[PDB]
């Protein structure tokens, strides 16, 4: 029992990261067979960062300006090149650690795992999602660009994020690991704002299920709704709409709990209009969404 | 910018969990040079939980009734005895991957990692804290046990916890790493309810300083406060005591954010008297208290 905000094991990942250095930009780099990918902006002053052209910076710097360390060794690179907003430094060793792995570019409210890492060495790992406004909350500081968001299936790592960006705002902006931003973000020090950042309905509905299954049960109410009726109070509170397909997704909690998806939507109706009154919900004081469906049956199984 | 419930990367732990089978339990051990650390309870049916003399239980088991599988080789245990609540297997092979490692006690309201494990495997990682009443809230299903607690200081790994019990509350008991029990737990199954849960307010300051770091500022007020006058309200709301020890060990996080120690005091009885009126602190709804100082410290000055 019990349901914890729980990364995935980064051992894969750890033996991956490797430093990358251009001119006195220090950053963290991915090495996955010959290859180690990192943020294009590596290139960047933080002068440079206000209006920088990528393709003319580039023209600049060699193969033997990409400083790449692993560990204490330092890798030989003998090519470059510039894929979106990442660089592909191509190296003369493939990492002997090369986990079997994936590039995915995951959807909005779809959770991973983060690195963090500084200077090639990995500092901590947390739980993150993809914001429906494509930002994410993440903790990074300066030096920590090239951390990546990864989840694991079995033995196979799929890389879905690359930190490349700090909004005004502290929230954060990134790249899959084809360097194509999340949401209309540009490495660019520029004035990007933030959309609404809304609350991923399934997602709380899938932690709904999960403190059923763990105990707490104290706004189970006697009601249901309709995804039409839910989708109205959805609104007003700037929920996602719930589709059918949610639904469809959230069948297996239901079958476990035996509480029909709609009736779980009413007592989520109930919480948004009525609040907590003080109350908690697997030690929450608020609705949880970085939590998917799959996360809650996966934590709920024990999967490995 | 921002403030995530960050764990220590796994991989050094990852590289020492194996699987022990004894009849028909299989829970985790812990691996580190030639010795297979796991709970003594791999010894005992559900039935024997109930009423379990240990010492008797164990005459009737040899070291060909320990089963240790390290991925899908087979360890060969050539020793076995009982310390406390632990066993230690002896192998015929050190672990290739034994990292610096360190066994250390740990007080409550101290933090460390969790790596969730299932017949050997790592499903995930989490951060816990030694709850006052020497509880821990984990996420632990049947066959979890075993799953250690750590913290990382650059290469040397402290293993503090051994997870060994869920209570009827959903909450978990355990052991150091020469078997004690945290509190007065026992590995039986009987009448055992946790005490208090009280907050670490030493804890809840260090986040609230986390917050100021990262622009959550609502909170701060124009109050100052004593140890005593503080104490009493902290005595009302079940906190633990604020004592010097404590302000001396949130000085540097003081002296960072230009905030005294007892000023942040009365902003957190302001919180604990007024409520958080429907807002949030670092993505909270409720005063965190599962980062230490020491936690803060690291993760806004990204140590590796
Ligand atoms: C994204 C990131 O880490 N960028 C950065 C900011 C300031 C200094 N160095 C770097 Cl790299
Ligand atoms: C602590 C733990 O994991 N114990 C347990 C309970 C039920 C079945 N198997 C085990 Cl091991």
């Amino acid at each position: 029992s019990g349901f914890r905000k729980m990364a995935f094991p980064s051992g894969k990942v750890e033996g991956c990261m490797v430093q990358v250095t251009c001119g006195t930009t220090t950053l963290n780099g991915l090495w996955l067979d010959d290859v180690v990918y990192c943020p294009r902006h590596v290139i960047c002053t933080s002068e440079d960062m206000l209006n920088p052209n990528y393709e003319d910076l580039l023209i600049r710097k060699s193969n033997h300006n990409f400083l790449v360390q692993a560990g204490n060794v330092q890798l030989r690179v003998i090519g470059h090149s510039m894929q979106n907003c990442v660089l592909k430094l191509k190296v003369d060793t493939a990492n002997p650690k090369t986990p079997k792995y994936k590039f995915v570019r995951i959807q909005p409210g779809q959770t991973f795992s983060v690195l963090a890492c500084y200077n090639g060495s990995p500092s901590g790992v947390y739980q993150c999602a993809m914001r429906p406004n494509f930002t994410i909350k993440g903790s990074f500081l300066n030096g920590s660009c090239g951390s990546v968001g990864f989840n694991i299936d079995y033995d196979c790592v799929s890389f879905c994020y690359m930190h490349h960006m700090e909004l005004p705002t502290g929230v954060h902006a990134g790249t899959d690991l084809e360097g194509n931003f999340y949401g209309p973000f540009v490495d660019r020090q520029t004035a990007q704002a933030a959309g609404t950042d809304t609350t991923i309905t399934v997602n709380v509905l899938a932690w709904l299920y999960a403190a059923v299954i763990n105990g707490d049960r104290w706004f189970l109410n006697r009601f249901t709704t309709t995804l039409n009726d839910f989708n109205l109070v959805a609104m007003k509170y700037n929920y996602e709409p719930l589709t059918q397909d949610h639904v469809d997704i959230l069948g297996p909690l239901s079958a476990q709990t035996g509480i029909a998806v709609l009736d779980m939507c009413a007592s989520l109706k109930e919480l948004l209009q009525n609040g907590m009154n003080g109350r908690t919900i697997l030690g929450s004081a608020l609705l949880e969404d970085e939590f998917t469906p799959f996360d809650v049956v996966r934590q709920c199984s024990g999967v490995t």
